[PDB]
């Protein structure tokens, strides 16, 4: 059979031949009791780079001694693409939400041998997932796999907003000291009010890093946490978003795209926000509308924004959130460090493994099967 797996470009420098540290820690489970990916082999070493092109995911020998073929491309837009023009023959596709290769419904028409479709990393929103129900495909994810490094990401970017870290760093690359102008824009986070939307792993995971910065803590959710969560972190629930914004100095948005998040934050939204206040988004761009963004930071009513997820990706080149002001950007890169590479590439090969060897692939991992949603 074949395998066709889209992964982004290498470094321009070319594929690594060396890395700042000899190896990473070893991740046995996630919060929860969740266990760690559980692949029979793996033909890497974690902290290696595996989802470019030369990377391949650790892939090529175990599916090629199986007799299957596999196509690594990144060449992905439009239907000139190796993507599309492999597609008619895959039994399975790959793609990394970081450089994402969309299944429409257009496309899995044409998918006619298509049986499974893996999102290596989180976020199935590519997929159109009517279609694959429709077309009995197999959808999976690689669960919680990448789901901390994004935890991470949302509170080093919070507080780079509110301690006006970049500018900062800009005046010493400078040659300037300008601490007047550094400092006329920076705050601590300290007992400031941080409200999340969604508590789900990397929601949760917020939370709890959170929680010592002693920061009000605030959440709207579909389904509330147990009390016990609620006490030791010291939550308040709001059961609509627009009632926790208007309380909020922070907000961070880490819920799936969805029909109920699309557009969310919209123009009405953000102008019931606190004025000056601070909004991170590394869930999925467009929950945010875009040019609605833009002109929140221009009149003042955000005083920043940041995210490493866009619409569409990449970003094209004159996409306005490259220059809109007071903004900490950077390109879809939080699930896909180093570590979580390892994690999400131990996933991916696990299910394959488990495709093939015709072994229930994990019920944490499957988002649609057998012709319905899990
Ligand atoms: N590299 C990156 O930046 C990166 C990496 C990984 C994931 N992500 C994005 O982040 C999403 C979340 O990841 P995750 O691991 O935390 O998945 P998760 O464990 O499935 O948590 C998602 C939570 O969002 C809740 N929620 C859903 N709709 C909501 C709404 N309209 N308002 C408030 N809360 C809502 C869901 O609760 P219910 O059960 O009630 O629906 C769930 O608890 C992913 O879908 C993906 O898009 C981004
Ligand atoms: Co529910
Ligand atoms: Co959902």
């Amino acid at each position: 059979a074949k395998i066709l797996c889209v992964l982004y470009d290498d470094p321009i420098t070319g594929y690594p031949k060396s890395y700042a540290r000899a190896d990473v820690p070893k991740i046995d489970h996630y919060p929860g009791g969740q266990t760690a990916p559980t692949p029979k082999q793996i033909d890497f070493t974690p902290g290696e780079l595996l989802g470019s092109v030369s990377g391949e995911l650790g892939l090529r020998k175990y599916l090629e001694g199986l007799g299957h073929t596999l196509v690594v491309t990144s060449d992905k837009e439009g239907e000139d693409s190796v993507f599309e023009r492999e597609l008619p023959d895959a039994e399975i596709v790959i793609s990394q939400p970081f450089w994402p290769a969309y299944l429409t419904p257009e496309r899995i028409a044409k998918a006619k041998k298509l049986k499974l479709a893996v999102t290596a990393g989180i976020g199935s929103d590519h997929v159109d997932l009517e279609a694959a129900i429709k077309n009995g495909i197999t959808v999976a994810e690689v669960t919680y796999s990448n789901s901390i490094s994004v935890s991470e990401h949302v509170v080093m970017m919070i507080l780079s907003l509110v301690r006006n870290y970049i500018p900062s760093y800009q005046w010493v690359i400078k040659g300037g000291w300008n601490i007047a102008d550094c400092v006329e824009r920076s705050y601590d986070l300290e007992a400031m009010h941080v409200g999340t939307v969604a508590a789900g792993r990397i929601g949760l995971a917020v939370l709890k890093r959170l929680k010592p910065f002693d920061v009000k803590l605030h959440y709207f959710s579909r389904h509330r946490l147990p009390e016990s969560v609620e006490n030791e972190l010291g939550l308040t629930y709001h059961p609509s978003v627009e009632d926790m914004v208007k309380v909020c100095d922070v907000v961070t948005i880490n819920a799936p795209l969805h029909p109920g998040t699309l557009d969310l934050f919209n123009d009405e939204l953000i102008s019931k926000m606190k004025r000056g206040a601070y909004l991170v988004n590394t869930a999925r761009g467009k929950i945010c509308n875009r040019d609605a963004v833009v002109r929140a930071l221009e009149s003042g009513q955000l005083a920043g924004y940041a995210g490493d997820v866009w619409f569409p990706q990449p970003a094209p080149k004159d996409h306005p959130w490259r220059t809109m002001p007071h903004h900490g950007m950077t390109p879809h890169i939080s699930g896909t460090s180093l570590s979580a590479q390892a994690r999400y590439a131990a996933g991916t090969r696990e299910i394959l493994e488990c495709w093939f060897e015709e072994r229930p692939i994990r019920e944490e991992y499957l988002i649609v099967d057998g012709g319905k949603l899990a």
